[PDB]
């Protein structure tokens, strides 16, 4: 029954992907950011300059007050609100209604985005990282417990003004080609995975693989960039600079500050390298790799002038909280969050990225010794 959920995601570039939801009785419609990097379901519940609508608990006859406050910080942005419960449905999801924990957002700082068209956030990770503590059941746990929806979902995020699919409860095989390759979920808090090798244009970065996972690696649809620990970021940028040294870029470009522009249709994709991330596989000493094209980590942005030139921002940034495989990494792959079997699957998406001579790819099997030493403790 998955055809009805195809294309149920929208968004603006670099502003997150959202799904339509309803809360309360009568149903109030809201666009909800899909975030696999957090575990709280929360909605704007008071006026805000950037909110065009918001949840009005007083208009819902099924609302229940939990009489408990909550604060949630993210990498960028934070909010505090009031906990309660209400009935929740997904118009272009499964045909069910669940009573779910909802945080009613009453104050926020740099959380809502001017012109993003979403008014809340759906944290899809596990209760261990829910606020204020792991006793606040996340939405997807509630959905699985109260209905017959199988315990998995998949995400097909498509680039450019953006759209995609969140298939709730299953895998839609018309949305990807080739084989699905699975990596274990190391621990059920974030969707934590283990990166065992990194290559740039086929050249091993030759770092202790622990550095790739310092202090964790996660899959996070709510983060735009590929985010890398300091040491990995520095070696990657050095390698990308060297491969593209044909041209010169402002130093702020490599920090994500300044953007780079070329005359329309002349972007020199060939001087930027592919990046291969090797992930721990399902059998002993076995891994697989996903290959990222520069069309993914050079994110297109609107020309800051009155020109018709293609402009891009560098969508790889430095992290202090581990590797984050954000939306630019997920774009062009079909990603299966198989919570029932504690694994994440990757395949080439049907909305894959087109280069004239290179192709994003998921490839295996590879042999990799001592993969367990790559996890940080
Ligand atoms: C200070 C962090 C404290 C720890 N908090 C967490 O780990 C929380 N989870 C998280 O923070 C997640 C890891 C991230 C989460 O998805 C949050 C969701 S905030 C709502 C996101 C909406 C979509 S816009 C994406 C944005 N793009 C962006 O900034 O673009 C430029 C870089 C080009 C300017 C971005 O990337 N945001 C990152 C930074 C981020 O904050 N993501 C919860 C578990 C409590």
């Amino acid at each position: 029954s998955f055809v009805e959920m195809v294309d149920n995601l929208r968004g603006k570039s670099g502003q997150g992907y959202y799904v339509e939801m309803t809360v309360g009785s009568p149903p109030q419609t809201l666009n909800i950011l899909v975030d696999t990097g957090s575990s709280n379901f929360a909605v704007g519940a008071a006026p805000h300059p950037f909110l065009h609508r918001y949840y009005q608990r007083q208009l819902s006859s099924t609302y229940r007050d939990l009489r408990k406050g909550v604060y949630v910080p993210y990498t960028q942005g934070k909010w505090e609100g009031e906990l309660g419960t209400d009935l929740v449905s997904i118009p272009h999801g499964p045909n069910v209604t669940v009573r779910a924990n909802i945080a009613a957002i009453t104050e926020s700082d740099k959380f809502f985005i001017n012109g993003s068209n979403w008014e809340g956030i759906l944290g899809l990770a596990y209760a261990e990282i829910a606020r204020p503590d792991d006793s606040l059941e996340p939405f997807f746990d509630s959905l699985v417990k109260q209905t017959h929806v199988p315990n998995l979902f998949s995400l097909q995020l498509c680039g450019a003004s953006v759209g995609g699919s969140m298939i709730i409860g299953g895998i839609d095989h018309s949305l990807y080609t080739g084989s699905l390759w699975y990596t274990p979920i190391r621990r059920e808090w974030y969707y934590e995975v283990i990166i065992v090798r990194v290559e740039i244009n086929g050249q091993d970065l030759k770092m202790d693989c622990k550095e790739y996972n310092y202090d964790k690696s996660i899959v996070d649809s709510g983060t735009t960039n590929l985010r890398l620990p300091k040491k990995v970021f520095e070696a990657a940028v050095k390698s990308i600079k060297a491969a593209s040294s044909t041209e010169k870029f402002p130093d702020g470009f490599w920090l994500g500050e300044q953007l780079v522009c070329w005359q329309a249709g002349t972007t020199p994709w060939n001087i930027f390298p592919v990046i291969s991330l090797y992930l721990m596989g399902e059998v002993t000493n076995q891994s697989f790799r996903i290959t990222i094209l520069p069309q993914q980590y050079l994110r297109p942005v609107e020309d800051v002038a009155t020109s018709q030139d293609d402009c891009y921002k560098f969508a790889i940034s430095q992290s202090s909280t581990g590797t984050v495989m954000g939306a630019v990494i997920m774009e062009g792959f079909y990603v299966v969050f198989d919570r029932a079997r504690k694994r994440i699957g990757f395949a080439v998406s049907a909305c894959h990225v087109h280069d004239e001579f290179r192709t994003a790819a998921v490839e295996g099997p590879f042999v990799t010794l001592d993969m367990e030493d790559c996890g940080y403790n």
